[PDB]
């Protein structure tokens, strides 16, 4: 199944009102890392929006985790 | 500030114990993609575990999310 | 089951005092969409709070997700 | 028609491999609450993945949750 | 404040119907942290559900996150 | 001493820069609850990273969640 920007609900505040975008995995390693965008520059990500919508914020990146399980000893098992 | 590997608190169910541990980005970038790993294998990447565990479940990615907000109209505004 | 509010617990910034209240569905279905509420507004709904708690974002919203699961070919199960 | 579906990437653990499909809000409304979707069903409802994939769990119903803050005292 | 109990609502699986409950930290004090509990152990923190409900699963524990900030140097700000 | 401390990558808005610092369960009983630490404060903990990180918030307590499962009729 394949690269579909999604663009989700807007919500608000007090003033502004914001929206996520998520990304193809693909397409986020064109993403800058060490500036703020343009709207020339999402636009050639391929997003799309109205008018004044501004790149504010780097979300917080995820960790990477790795996970482990292993028997209970048997007399604390249910 | 860097590269701790860290170990969180265990948890149960009826049946096993589970654990994640959370890498430096460097390194999850070592993590096969395409299967689990053997002690052998995760050892190799320096994690530290006692007897026992199995690294049985790749973690869902999380997706790249980009963030906008814009000015709400002035009369929408407090 | 039943149909309380929770209120989380408290956390603070430099400037602010937080908290999170959770409704029960039916109850959150007489939120507005428009526009924040004020003290008079969530009071009706219910929330009981000390004076000077104001309802200032709209939290943004969750996706509506479908899990899919297929089987492993055998070859490459564990 | 123009509805924009997030296919996640999948994951695996032992025995299966896993995909989360994030839905606009819209389609979200046609998804059955009674029962999961059979293959015809999500096919029609415009979910473009390969044959063999199984709608087995409804997601977590994350709750409704009101934002409040106070200024501390100054 | 307060310190009701809130029931999420259910969802299901094809062979399970699961549901979260949230525990002000008072109450979340006085559950075990060494074995899931009886129904019998469940209705006395107050947990008011109908017959066959199990406590299976312990919820895995959530880091102690301290969060940080500081100014961007004046020619990155934007 | 031996603490694992897990620092976040660091991400920025158009006027500050933020990282998150994991603890463990027992350095966490050592933070203030009434109030943020100043750079000493911090330091003592064992938090290295660089001059000038603000602890300026402390972060949303999650609630305390138990998990429950009922097997449906068949």
């Amino acid at each position: 199944a394949h690269k579909q920007i999604y663009y989700s609900d807007k919500y608000f505040d007090e003033h502004y009102e914001y929206r996520h975008v998520m990304l193809p995995r693909e397409l986020s390693k064109q993403v800058p890392k060490t500036h703020l965008m343009s709207e020339e520059e999402w636009r050639r990500l391929g997003v799309q929006q109205s008018l004044g919508w501004v790149h504010y914020m780097i979300h917080e990146p995820e960790p990477h985790i790795l996970l482990f399980r292993r028997p209970l000893p048997k007399d604390q098992q249910k």
